[PDB]
Order: C-alpha cells, then sequence, then structure tokens
C-alpha cells in the first residue's frame, strides 16, 4: 500500500527535487565565490549545499516511510555568475523565500486531506526556514554595512569559512 | 598554471562525477522501493562518495588555478528488471568514467603536466577499485542465480557498509 495520498507524494517527491537544486544552485554559487578569492564565502556556500542535501534525505526517507517512493528528476543547470558578492546573497535569500513557500504549499495540501502526520512532518522544515532565510538576511545586512571596505569584506570572509 | 583544455577536460569529468552520484541515488530509490536496505544503503554511501570526488576535482582546479562551471544534470534511470540488471549498468558506468579518467591522463601527459598526471594518477588508483568492487558484486549476483536466498545474503552483507 501508500498511506499518503499520491497528490502529497508527488509534492514531497517535487520539494526533494527542489532541494536538490537548492543544493546545486550554492555549489554553483561556491563556484563563484572561489573563483573570485572569496574562500570563506565558498566554504559557506559548500556546507550550504551539504545542508540542502540533508534536507532533502528527510524528504526521501519520509516517502519510503509512508510507502512511497522517490523519483529523481533532471536537474536545472544552475547560474554561474553573479555581480558582486552581495547580488549572489540575495539571490540566495530569493531562492530560500521561494523555498519556504514551496513548504507552505505543501503543509496546505497536507491540512486540505487532513493527512496531518504529514503536516507534523513538514513542522520542522517551516522552523528551519525561517533560520534559512535569517541566516542569509544577517549576511546581507553586514555586507550592506560593509560600505565597500574591502578589509570588512575579508573579515566576514574569513568568520563565514569557519562554519562548522 | 594549468591550461584550458585540460580545464574543460577537469570540468567535464567533475560534471560526470556530480551525474554518478544522482544515478547511484537513483539505483538507491530503486532498491528502496523494491525492499532491499541493504542495496539501498550501500548505493547512498557510493552516491556520497562520488560527490568527494566531484570534490577533489573542483579543489584541485582551483588549486591550480582554473574555475568550475556546473550543467545541468541528466534524469537519470528509476527503475532496471532486478538486482543483477542495476549492477551491470553501474558496471558499464564505472567502466566508461575510468577510461574518461584515463582519457584525460593523456591528455595532460600530452602536453606535460606533470602534477595533474601525478593528480590524475592517484585516483585512476581509487577508481579501479571502485570498478572492481561494483565487479565482484556483480559476479556474486551471477553466481547466485537468482536464489533470493543469497540475494538477501549479499543485501544484509553490503548493507554493513561504512
Ligand atoms: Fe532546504
Ligand atoms: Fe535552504
Ligand atoms: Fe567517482
Ligand atoms: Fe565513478
Amino acid at each position: 500500500m501508500m498511506v499518503i495520498s499520491e497528490k502529497v507524494r508527488k509534492a514531497l517527491n517535487d520539494q526533494l527535487n527542489r532541494e536538490i537544486y537548492s543544493s546545486y544552485l550554492y555549489l554553483s554559487m561556491a563556484t563563484y565565490f572561489d573563483a573570485e578569492g572569496f574562500k570563506g564565502f565558498a566554504h559557506w556556500m559548500k556546507k550550504q549545499a551539504q545542508e540542502e542535501l540533508t534536507h532533502a534525505m528527510k524528504f526521501y526517507e519520509y516517502i519510503y516511510e509512508r510507502g512511497g517512493r522517490v523519483e529523481l528528476e533532471a536537474i536545472e543547470k544552475p547560474p554561474s555568475n553573479w555581480n558582486g558578492i552581495k547580488d549572489a546573497f540575495e539571490a540566495a535569500l530569493k531562492h530560500e523565500e521561494f523555498v519556504t513557500q514551496s513548504i507552505y504549499n505543501i503543509l496546505e495540501l497536507a491540512s486540505e486531506e487532513k493527512d496531518h502526520a504529514t503536516v507534523s512532518f513538514l513542522k520542522w522544515f517551516v522552523d528551519e526556514q525561517v533560520e534559512e532565510e535569517d541566516q542569509v538576511r544577517e549576511i546581507l545586512d553586514l555586507l550592506e554595512k560593509a560600505n565597500g571596505q574591502m578589509s570588512v569584506i575579508f573579515q566576514l570572509d574569513r568568520y563565514l569559512g569557519q562554519r562548522e
């Protein structure tokens, strides 16, 4: 059997695939940062790529817990270049704002269908998306306040390069 | 340090490693659907290992002065006719990759890029054992006929990979 509906199985599978793209996007942003000598922003993005894969593999395991199957879809080629560190991090946030709506959308579907086990599974991703967004809002506020003082940007590079 | 054409060769390979990760993830989605968690486990560890491969390439390209551009990743197959057919597919994939890496070793050696050929030589060593690992599992699955008792033995054996 499948104790989840197929509209829900598919929204979950759709979201697993979105997390994979998100992982690959941030790896793409790391390539831009690495090319521009910002090895610390690059390490932050690599760490974030790995995080998205953790998100992806939570959806994977939930689908198999509830008797569905996962289908991997093609992954779009992501952007490889941005105009400045700010432009990249703004793209990060717009994407995370998009991931946040995607999750809200799946949670209303689950709620509409009264699949409340999926609602409670998704609550963890709702909370985490607030960190995911504020993470980036914090970096953007610091880049902004940097003016363009390269001493300050490099101070931020090095500290984001300590991400555990 | 490091020419263009070897960069495009090293970049193209980086993308192939990304796809290999994704291929093995899709094999795991098949073993999971069919109820073989041991096999699915092994494929998930393989997929991880494949990302460390792509990032050894990543980080070497930047060590030696080049840029990585990431390309679209093709949809991989989702289903196979039995465990053995899946490992047959994996072996044809690894055989292709190993050859891709030997092919690049001869390009870098042609233009006497000795530090690249030395890096590419660390690796073909580790790849050939990735080939021979997949290769022996297949041989085990061949040996097994389709005796499900033995299929299950390997599923628990392989499910213990770390
Ligand atoms: Fe995520
Ligand atoms: Fe995220
Ligand atoms: Fe590999
Ligand atoms: Fe491989």
